[PDB]
C-alpha cells in the first residue's frame, strides 16, 4: 500500500514541517503519493539538496522508524534549543519550526564550538537530515550565533563537507531574507557521524532508521 501525504510534498513531510503530517500512518510502503502543490514543502526558503535522490531512497520502504537521534533535553547544554522558531514556519497561528530539526542559537552572548557525534546502533541504515543557515546581514549573524566568522563540518566514513555560510540579503520569501539549505546522508550501521559548528547549523533532532 502506498504512503499518502497530506498538505505537503516529500520535503515538508520528511523535515517535519508542522503542517505536513501524512494521511497514511504506515511504517512501510510501495511508493509515495504526493500533493497538488508544486513546492516541495520547505517553509523557510532555501534549497533542498539531492532531493530527487532522496525521493528514490524513500520510494519502496520495508521498515521506517523515527527516533530522536539527539534528544532535545540532553544534547545541547551550551546552546539555546528553544528560540529557533520563525514566522516562515507557522503552527496554528504561532511561530514554529520543523519537528525533526532544531535551529540552535546562542545562549546569552555565547556560542561555544559544538561537537556532537552519533554511532548508528539501529542495525540498519539511518537517514540523517540537517540544515545550514545563511543569514541576511552581519547583525543577523551576530544576533543568532554571536561568532562573525562561523563554519559547520559534517563527517562520516561516507560523507565529508565543510560549510561556509554566505551572509547576504536575498529577496523576501515568507518574510525571510536569509536562506536555509537542507542536506541529508545515510549512516551505515556501526558508523559514526560527527557534527561540528561555530554557528549556522540546524541540527538533527529526529532521524529515521530504514530498510528498502
Amino acid at each position: 500500500a502506498p504512503l499518502h501525504l497530506g498538505k505537503c510534498n516529500i520535503a515538508g513531510w520528511i523535515l517535519g514541517n508542522p503542517e505536513c503530517e501524512s494521511l497514511s500512518t504506515a511504517s512501510s510502503w510501495s511508493y509515495i503519493v504526493e500533493t497538488s502543490s508544486s513546492d516541495n514543502g520547505t517553509c523557510y526558503p532555501g534549497d533542498f539538496i539531492d532531493y530527487e535522490e532522496l525521493r528514490e531512497q524513500l520510494s519502496s520502504v520495508s521498515s521506517f522508524e523515527r527516533f530522536e537521534i539527539f534528544p532535545k533535553t540532553s544534547s545541547w547544554p551550551n546552546h539555546d534549543s528553544n528560540k529557533g522558531v520563525t514566522a516562515a514556519c507557522p503552527h496554528a497561528g504561532a511561530k514554529s519550526f520543523y519537528k525533526n530539526l532544531i535551529w540552535l542559537v546562542k545562549k546569552g552572548n555565547s556560542y561555544p564550538k559544538l561537537s556532537k557525534s552519533y554511532i548508528n546502533d539501529k542495525g540498519k541504515e539511518v537517514l540523517v537530515l540537517w540544515g545550514i543557515h545563511h543569514p541576511s546581514t552581519s547583525a543577523d549573524q551576530q544576533s543568532l550565533y554571536q561568532n562573525a566568522d562561523a563554519y559547520v563540518f559534517v563527517g562520516s566514513s561516507r560523507y565529508s563537507k565543510k560549510f561556509k555560510p554566505e551572509i547576504a540579503i536575498r529577496p523576501k520569501v515568507r518574510d525571510q531574507e536569509g536562506r536555509m539549505n537542507y542536506y541529508w546522508t545515510l549512516v551505515e550501521p556501526g558508523d559514526k557521524i560527527t557534527f561540528e559548528a561555530t554557528g549556522n547549523l540546524v541540527v538533527p533532532r529526529y532521524a529515521f532508521a530504514m530498510e528498502r
